[PDB]
């Protein structure tokens, strides 16, 4: 796997129980994004993060932000800088 | 236990494991906290909620938002119109 996001995006497709992934910068710029994921839900992802980071005070205390719904979980967390979310079909 | 708010915060504060708790209108007017959970996180958990609310369409599918970190988890859903915020320390 060579170091590009879109590499990235594609490896963590080929999880058979992801059916999306977005990544975004600290104000909802879309970085990339494959499957259920896609442009407008950028916005609402960062604000996500952004928010959760409010409620807590590290050190570097990244805290992940799960949305669970009829639809599946949705993942957020910071990496390396960046928003990271991931979309999950359980059942 | 009698329908007051209050009367739910103190048996809701009875649950050993649960450290805090907040419940808010859509638009973060503090109705009612114990604990952990305080007027300062009124606005967040108010905004988290109505963030993920847009990360769905119902029908009245409540997305449930929970928050995981070293400090524990906070999982904020709406019950019966207002948003209620649960901080619980696992460990």
């Amino acid at each position: 796997m060579e170091a590009t996001l879109e590499q990235h995006l594609e490896d963590t497709m080929k999880n058979p129980s992801i059916v999306g992934v977005l990544c975004t910068d600290s104000q909802g710029l879309n970085l990339g994004c494959r499957g259920t994921l896609s442009d407008e839900h950028a916005g609402v992802i960062s604000v996500l993060a952004q928010q959760a980071a409010k409620l807590t005070s590290d050190p570097t205390d990244i805290p992940v932000v799960c949305l669970e719904s009829d639809n599946g979980n949705i993942m957020i967390q910071k990496h390396d800088g960046i928003t990271v979310a991931v979309h999950k079909m359980a059942s």
